[PDB]
DNA sequence: GACCACGGCGCC
DNA sequence: AAATGGCGCCGTGGTC
């Protein structure tokens, strides 16, 4: 290519090089273009920043997040990287993405803005023919990288203070702990160390090893394992205690108050746009798609995650939203029935499991109860649900007898899923997004019986997927317009921050928006909640 | 210091 | 642990 003065033409190709992954946290080292036979390297990238009418390259969204976080509203245009992962949601790097589709990923800006530009050409020829991945390009993924961009540079606000002082309380509790473990074992050692403790529990102590581990063959000590041993021996239950403890303190309460951008003073996220197998988000550095809500620790963690002052968050969230999706994706009319007759179906599994009439179902007991119908949906045997509800395994037979009694056209769709994926190679959302599941054919049935289950659940968890991208995409324009944010998305939820003025307008209109996103058989129903921190706005 | 595999576990 | 699926992050034990 020739090399050419900077500034570029509008609509050429952006490469770009950063210190770190982060947009939030990187330098922007160099920056680059690429149009109609010419390369153009920045003198000086951040000044240079400031000549682009969008980002349009690989990682997009990236440069536009950095762009914002300057101050600078250059929003992400095409990517070849939403090209590849609408063609195959394998192509899920720039490395793998470039060695397929016709060049290599290097640390250059130059030769990343060159890349942009051919990989563009030869994936969008692709696409071409490939109409309802186009449609899913242009209506669903193109826009939402710009909604991402600025969740992304908004971030959200936590009280650090308040974490700082949770710490101190929790490091003393896990030394409590800790103390009674090391007396009941007789000696100290590295209770983080699971092969330590494996020692500990099954050679030193007598207790007997319930299971092995997956890679190596050792004697499991997981939560699971210790549930079952937690009457043969006192010990079990203060290591399940340090467990929970330990996990959210490392996870959680530490990391999450030395990561506040000091320029903001909130706490950023990536939502990473091509990154699973069925075409969900993911979120990292710092993950908070995974944010404690369980127990009692948990919830108190939760409560850290606050509106900016006179603002309120507002929390909206599907509900049984895969389940509907079954429903219209199969046609099982008695499912249908179940969505259009307004019944709940996480309470009345809480009910059974229990022994509790719907009235006096909890959190805690909805929540376990939602392990167990996706867990049943989705294929667990008998035998693990058995132990999970804590019965026989005639009982655990006969809950998954008539799970799926009640519903006869599942497994009508079920099968011809699993047909029609065998047939072309892959499997879709109701929207056309793909994934490629070539292991349905094996000849081994633990293989081929893990790929058909991954299979079977695509098109469904996608299909939410799908469904929430696009409400997202949709939602996005009107908060602007009310002076709202969007702040957050985990899967089937969304959290917004609205001034307090507006936030029941707001909630309203997220609301409706979401429910009507794209009807189906059976109405989609949210739940909403508004408060002063995440916790209280589903409380 | 970086990275790796693993077991383990937080959320949907 | 186990015939649920989809993620990312932590500490250990270990390499380079
Ligand atoms: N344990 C699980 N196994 C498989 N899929 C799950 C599991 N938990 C959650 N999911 C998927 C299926 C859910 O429909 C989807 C959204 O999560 P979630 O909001 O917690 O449940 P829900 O929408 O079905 O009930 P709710 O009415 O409480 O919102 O994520
Ligand atoms: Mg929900
Ligand atoms: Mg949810």
């Amino acid at each position: 290519l020739e090399e050419a003065p900077w500034p570029p033409p509008e609509g050429a190709f952006v490469g770009f090089v950063l210190s770190r992954k982060e947009p939030m946290w990187a330098d922007l080292l160099a920056l680059a273009a690429a149009r109609g036979g010419r390369v153009h390297r920045a003198p000086e990238p951040y000044k240079a920043l400031r000549d682009l009418k969008e980002a349009r390259g690989l990682l997009a969204k990236d440069l536009s997040v950095l762009a914002l976080r300057e101050g600078l509203g250059l929003p992400p245009g095409d990517d070849p990287m939403l090209l590849a992962y609408l063609l195959d949601p394998s192509n899920t790097t720039p490395e793998g993405v470039a060695r397929r589709y016709g060049g290599e990923w290097t640390e250059e800006a130059g030769e990343r803005a060159a890349l942009s530009e051919r990989l563009f050409a030869n994936l969008w020829g692709r696409l071409e023919g490939e109409e309802r991945l186009l449609w899913l390009y242009r209506e669903v993924e193109r826009p939402l990288s710009a909604v991402l961009a600025h969740m992304e540079a908004t971030g959200v606000r936590l009280d650090v203070a308040y974490l700082r002082a949770l710490s101190l309380e929790v490091a003393e509790e896990i030394a409590r702990l800790e103390a009674e473990v090391f007396r009941l074992a007789g000696h100290p050692f590295n209770l983080n160390s699971r092969d330590q403790l494996e020692r500990v529990l099954f050679d030193e102590l007598g207790l007997p090893a319930i299971g092995k581990t997956e890679k190596t063959g050792k004697r499991s000590t997981s939560a699971a394992v210790l549930e079952a041993l937690r009457e043969a021996h006192p010990i079990v239950e203060k290591i399940l205690q340090y467990r929970e403890l330990t996990k959210l303190k490392s996870t959680y309460i530490d990391p999450l108050p030395d990561l506040i951008h000091p320029r903001t003073g909130r706490l950023h996220t990536r939502f990473n746009q091509t990154a699973t197998a069925t075409g969900r988000l993911s979120s990292s550095d710092p993950n908070l798609q995974n944010i404690p809500v369980r127990t009692p620790l948990g919830q108190r963690i939760r409560r850290a995650f606050i509106a900016e002052e006179g603002w309120l968050l507002v929390a909206l969230d599907y509900s049984q939203i895969e389940l509907r999706v079954l429903a219209h994706l199969s046609g099982d009319e008695n499912l249908i029935r179940v969505f259009q007759e307004g019944r709940d179906i996480h309470t009345e599994t809480a009910s059974w499991m229990f022994g509790v009439p719907r009235e006096a179902v909890d959190p805690l007991m909805r929540r376990a109860a939602k392990t167990i119908n996706f867990g049943v949906l989705y294929g667990m045997s008998a035998h693990r649900l058995s132990q999970e509800l804590a019965i026989p395994y005639e009982e655990a037979q006969a809950f998954i007898e008539r799970y799926f009694q009640s519903f006869p056209k599942v497994r009508a769709w079920i099968e011809k899923t699993l047909e029609e994926g065998r047939r072309r190679g892959y499997v879709e959302t109701l929207f056309g997004r793909r994934r490629y599941v070539p292991d349905l054919e094996a000849r081994v049935k633990s293989v081929r019986e893990a790929a058909e289950r991954m299979a079977f659940n695509m098109p469904v968890q996608g299909t939410a997927a799908d469904l929430m991208k696009l409400a997202m995409v949709k939602l996005f324009p009107r908060l602007e317009e009310m002076g709202a944010r969007m702040l957050l998305q985990v899967h089937d939820e969304l959290v917004l921050e609205a001034p307090k003025e507006r936030a029941e307008a707001v909630a309203r209109l997220a609301k409706e928006v979401m429910e009507g996103v794209y009807p189906l058989a059976v109405p989609l129903e949210v739940e909403v909640g508004i408060g002063e921190d995440w916790l209280s706005a589903k409380e």
